[PDB]
């Protein structure tokens, strides 16, 4: 019932994501010189270094807020892809399945900890 445990769990999951070859297109903001029309389609850019920095600055209040920003990395890739069979989009799908499989217990444990505290 540790209410704060999600933070280190999320740091460790981000470490696994940064080791994954599938995360390379998403580690830093999308290069606007390489994709000149990117901001014509994407309203809110997001990347894993921004998620890690926000976590490390103490600017997430819960793992749900972190999960919303990671999900935005994946929804931006899906909105920007010219094809659902593109290389970078295909990497985003695999990485999203890996993230979702690992974040489930972090969210469950955090919510259980809040419920125990409320009692
Ligand atoms: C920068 N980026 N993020 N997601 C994607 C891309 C490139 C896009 C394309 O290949 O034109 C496919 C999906």
């Amino acid at each position: 019932y540790d209410i704060q445990a999600w933070k280190k769990q999320c740091e460790e999951l981000l470490n696994l994501i940064f080791q994954c070859e599938d995360s390379e297109p998403f580690r830093q903001p999308v290069d606007l010189l390489e994709y000149p029309d990117y901001r014509d389609i994407i309203d809110t850019p997001m990347d894993f270094a921004t998620v890690r920095e926000t976590l490390e600055a103490g600017n997430y209040e819960s793992p749900m807020e972190l999960c919303k920003d990671v999900r935005l990395i994946f929804s931006n890739s899906k909105a920007y892809t010219p094809s659902k069979r593109s290389r970078i989009y295909s990497m985003s799908l695999r990485l999203s399945a890996f993230f979702e499989e690992h974040i489930s217990s972090v969210l469950s444990d955090y919510k259980s900890a809040l419920r125990f505290h409320k009692r």
